């Protein structure tokens, strides 16, 4: 068993020459030479089985990424685990190796307007496919966008992804939420469980804004501060948009705030392309019902150099989970992970 930073990384006989890349709560990631395809790959060692929420993330990632096939979505190339459920403590997921991610890039590099345009195009292209499968990614952010040395982009981490469910989207005011705070749509804090495609469009808007200036647009320090950052730029919602929020706690919170006018995008982003700011405005619309959809965004003048709907493929059918995963015990989720990964056993 090869070891990396005091941890077993047992991926042989196919994968050798391991080099450490990083780690986090999820586990650990290495590059490795793949002796079958003869190319270096990324391998992440996930050890989720003592934690129900980690099992859910692992299973969603595996089921979705194995069904999806798209140039702007990271694939799963192979999964290594023990031959029996008893002996399985870890799952190793093999994926195409990427140079960097957009979080690291925005901390270190100015993006040209052409780079911003091309990155936004690829995000929206991959998202068109995801949405066409009736799936919501639900956690789009710079660190979930991987890039190679020629700036090809792939969406990663489907651990919070789910099937769209607009009929069950309504909730009360200040309902707790899991996905990354700075990229949450305003309606999450007011009346939405984040079960519709419009949630993802908001996140992409936030990402576009961040590419424009290298700084997050709405860096909320805690749950309600996130909403207050959004309203600081968008200004007070209009009467029509406010009347859409029928829950009185949420409506009356909004009515309690002093009037704030919209901060023009060209004041926040004085060097930005005007067409980019027009698309930004449409992605960062307060009212999710008025928010631009993914296929409309691709058709926007800002992306005219790239737009080609015949080359923006959709999924062959809607994605469905067999059963709802949200509440299943971790022991049951382990079984499901075992079954989902069986096809990679020799
Ligand atoms: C978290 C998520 C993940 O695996 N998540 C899983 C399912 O959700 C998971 C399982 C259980 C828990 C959990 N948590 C814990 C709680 N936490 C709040 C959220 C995450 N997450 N990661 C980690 C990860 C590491 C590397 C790469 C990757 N990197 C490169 N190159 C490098 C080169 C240097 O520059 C940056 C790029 N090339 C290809 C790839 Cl594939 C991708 C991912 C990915 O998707």
């Amino acid at each position: 068993p090869e070891m990396v930073r005091g941890q077993v990384f047992d991926v042989g006989p196919r994968y050798t020459n391991l080099s450490y890349i990083g780690e986090g709560a999820y586990g650990m990631v290495c590059s490795a030479y793949d002796n079958v395809n003869k190319v270096r790959v990324a391998i992440k060692k996930i050890s989720p089985f003592e934690h129900q929420t980690y099992c859910q993330r692992t299973l969603r990632e595996i089921k979705i990424l194995l069904r999806f096939r798209h140039e702007n979505i990271i694939g799963i190339n192979d999964i290594i685990r023990a031959p029996t459920i008893e002996q399985m403590k870890d799952v190793y997921i093999v994926q195409d190796l990427m140079e960097t991610d957009l979080y690291k890039l925005l901390k270190t590099q100015h993006l040209s307007n052409d780079h911003i345009c091309y990155f936004l195009y690829q995000i929206l292209r991959g998202l068109k496919y995801i949405h066409s499968a009736n799936v919501l990614h639900r956690d789009l952010k710079p660190s979930n966008l991987l890039l190679n040395t020629t700036c090809d982009l792939k969406i990663c981490d489907f651990g919070l992804a789910r099937v769209a469910d607009p009929d069950h989207d309504h909730t009360g005011f200040l309902t707790e939420y899991v996905a990354t705070r700075w990229y949450r749509a305003p309606e999450i804090m007011l009346n939405s469980k984040g079960y519709t495609k419009s949630i993802d469009i908001w996140s992409v808007g936030c990402i576009l804004a961040e590419m424009l200036s290298n700084r997050p647009i709405f860096p909320g320090k805690h749950y309600l501060d996130q909403l207050n950052h959004i309203l600081g730029i968008l200004g007070s919602p209009s009467q029509e948009d406010l009347n859409c929020i029928i829950n009185l706690k949420a409506r009356n919170y909004l009515l309690s705030l002093p009037h704030k006018n919209k901060v023009p995008w060209n004041r926040l982003f004085p060097n930005a392309d005007s067409k980019a700011l027009d698309l930004l405005d449409k992605m960062l619309t307060f009212n999710p019902h008025k928010r631009i959809e993914v296929e409309q965004a691709l058709a926007h003048p800002y992306l005219e150099q790239y737009y080609d709907p015949s080359d923006e493929p959709i999924a062959e059918a809607p994605f469905k989970f067999d059963m709802e995963l949200d509440d299943l015990p971790k022991e049951k989720l382990k079984e499901l992970i075992f079954e989902e990964t069986a096809r990679f056993q020799p």
